[PDB]
C-alpha cells in the first residue's frame, strides 16, 4: 500500500541519517570505503562478504533494507570482518579492531535512542507480510 510504502520511506531517511553520522566520524574512516586491491591484496580472499558504509549507503537506496533488524546485520558485518581480517595483538590490529567495536556501539546506542520501538515492530510485520 501507499501507507507501507510511506513507512519504508521513513526507514530509509532514519537509515541515512544515522550512517552519514557514522561515517563523518574520524575514527570510522578505514570502514568509509571498499578497501583497495592495490594497497590490501589479501583481503578480497579472506573477507568473503566485504561491507562497508558506502556499500551500505547504496543498499538503502536500492531499498534493500525492510527493517533496522537486517540494517544492523550489515553493521555488524563490517564489524566482525574487521576483528577477523585484524587479530594480532600488534598495535595496527588493536587499534582497528578498537574503532570497530566503537562503529558498532555507536551504531546501536544511536538507534536505541532514537528508533521507536513501534516504528521498528511495523516494518518487521510488513516484511513478514510479503
Ligand atoms: C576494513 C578493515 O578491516 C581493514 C582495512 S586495512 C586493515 N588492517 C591493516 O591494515 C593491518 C595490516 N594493520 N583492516
Ligand atoms: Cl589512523
Amino acid at each position: 500500500s501507499m501507507q507501507e510504502e510511506d513507512t519504508f520511506r521513513e526507514l530509509r531517511i532514519f537509515l541515512r541519517n544515522v550512517t552519514h553520522r557514522l561515517a563523518i566520524d574520524k575514527r570510522f574512516r578505514v570502514f568509509t570505503k571498499p578497501v583497495d586491491p592495490d594497497e590490501v591484496p589479501d583481503y578480497v580472499t579472506v573477507i568473503k562478504q566485504p561491507m562497508d558504509l558506502s556499500s551500505v549507503i547504496s543498499k538503502i537506496d536500492l531499498h534493500k533494507y525492510l527493517t533496522v533488524k537486517d540494517y544492523l546485520r550489515d553493521i555488524d558485518l563490517i564489524c566482525s570482518n574487521a576483528l577477523e581480517y585484524n587479530p594480532d595483538r600488534d598495535p595496527g590490529d588493536r587499534l582497528i579492531r578498537h574503532r570497530a567495536c566503537a562503529l558498532r556501539d555507536t551504531a546501536y546506542a544511536i538507534i536505541k535512542e532514537e528508533l521507536d520501538e513501534d516504528f521498528e515492530q511495523l516494518c518487521e510485520e510488513i516484511q513478514e507480510s510479503r
